[PDB]
């Protein structure tokens, strides 16, 4: 579920 | 919510810069980690060690189609591991058959300067040798080699010259750690590229003042590497070998993940990590455990939102061990009252950068230093409007963390480092002593800023 | 003097990596003739010049321009005017992208920052000033990068421009002196070229010296010159890595060098072959009287057409050299002070001076400044050999002897390179005017870089 930046 | 996870300042992250190369995932097949072997002694006894380190020049599979021209130490790319023992008189030839003169740098080793510490005032011409002879009196951690020119450390970097450097003592050995080089214990070098026709590296024409970063990962020499893991708990000895680029590490499930160590030691206390963040030539040693997983699971390690390297998971012994809530103490000299508190400023950026208004000469010592005695450093980074993170590197020593702006170290400061990253407007102290006399240089470890003149020397002396 | 004077075994074309000129299949074209480079200010007691090393692109040939580097240009150098005597002001400015290092070959200076040699670095986007007033004769100098390492590599780059040292005497003197009509550079280089047209220094390294197959002659390839004047005055420059020129015209056109490295020649000696190696200069007079508009003369080294010279109509000019054209006064050798022994050692990665490679930061000997002493230097590679140009900072020499022989008949008059033979000894006369830490090395490129280079520090007593 998670993006970085 | 809305937090960055890393300890460093947001604003001034690799990633906001005006020339930032961002990675891009390679099609390259995905293939095994290459593990540097272990560099067999030429002999041993317990009491000495012997080896041959050769600088040598050859070409490596990286990609498909043509074989990279590389640059390595006793092998084509990179280098094989070497292992060091505190106590053991340790003898080493270098020998250099590149058609280049080279110089090998103990990046973070306790030696005399500036002969045995290989740094700008060691040269080695193409097919001399040279002979050292040192005892390492250091605690157990993660070194590396490196070539040391001035200039170009870059260049010769960039050619490949980097190699890991494994110290060895009584009080690591006792740890329930996992210490199977290569099964359960693993480099992994981090660096980046830029390939061009024929899969080949051109520097020069990559070049930037301000740091060069190609759009390739590249870990121990390997292209989209994949990692068969045989074992439940798994040490991962981060070193940042790039000529610039910062790595923002974390699994892609925020996997947690435990620092034991860091540049110079390990650390006093395990720390538990989600997203770890490492400047130049930063070494940070972790253990990662794989328990939630099964066979046929595959976890990624990013940087950012760019895949690194893959976890095959296999089958597994269950492992119940656990760390102790102390791993290593710490004994902090006293400083020298007699001694002022030594100012560095760092300043500038891309062809302005200096140290204390001037950019590095030769012939020129900037500052002495009584050995034995130790010094509080307070180290600036001066530039800020939008600014960048230097990570400041001192040679012929392993420094503590006191504080940074007045503050408390970052969690994983609390144990001897010989690098640390200054942000912008910042001011950290150090305490730095130097054991042996020599000269030593301190610098920025951006490579690009070293060669462009951000780096001083000192002069250490017996009083 | 129909052969050259050095020994023929010893020729650069006798190793084995040694690579052969070929005629390029590019246009022909006029000879590029360095702009002569414009004060910022100047009196009659002050000069006031900006020397820029840039990074440019220059069209060599048909296609892509090739990425070179320059002084005020962007291949090689405009042309730099010195006076004896007169205060000179330089700010040294680098644009490249990386450091480099401003050298006066020839100049008395002081060492080791005017000198401009292995200790005086200017970081990219630094400026740099230096302040001296040339006592010296007039001659043909030049300025080269000199950072150590790799002056080789910055050198096939293309950082190098000719420097004119005017005075008094020379002025005086019935000499072609028209800056580009009369009175040209013609500076010796080779070089290869790759895909696009680039070179690459690395990718052609040999340790015992680079040398390409394609002539480069004031940056020009393939150069014709037009004649306007029935004499002509030649500055002839081997700024080459390694490769030895070996000069002579159709119809073996006589010439008389009026010139060498460091001055005037005492007495101008006539040539109908001309030998030099790396660093060397010779300021020669070609007279063109026997030839008439539309003939052309070609100028070749060994059997490779290099510059061909175009007649055109010229006004008649027969105004002879003098039997003496200057005065070389020799200085008293001091008698307190010892012969000094250097022994150039070795070839390819064993290239060594007295024993040991290069140190920067070790002094290899030393002088005391004002005071004249011989230096014997030998070449001590056996068996084929190689012939070794010997090169001083910081000074003018005299030549003595050759194995206890007379010098060469171009060497009676100040020199600052010498090609030592295989075996051979030569006795110099060497004094320093100025304090300083200068470097004595060979002048094959690669074999200064290959450590071939020691350094002497001047004091005064
Ligand atoms: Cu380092
Ligand atoms: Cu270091
Ligand atoms: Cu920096
Ligand atoms: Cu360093
Ligand atoms: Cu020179
Ligand atoms: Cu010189
Ligand atoms: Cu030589
Ligand atoms: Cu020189």
């Amino acid at each position: 579920s998670h993006h970085h930046h």
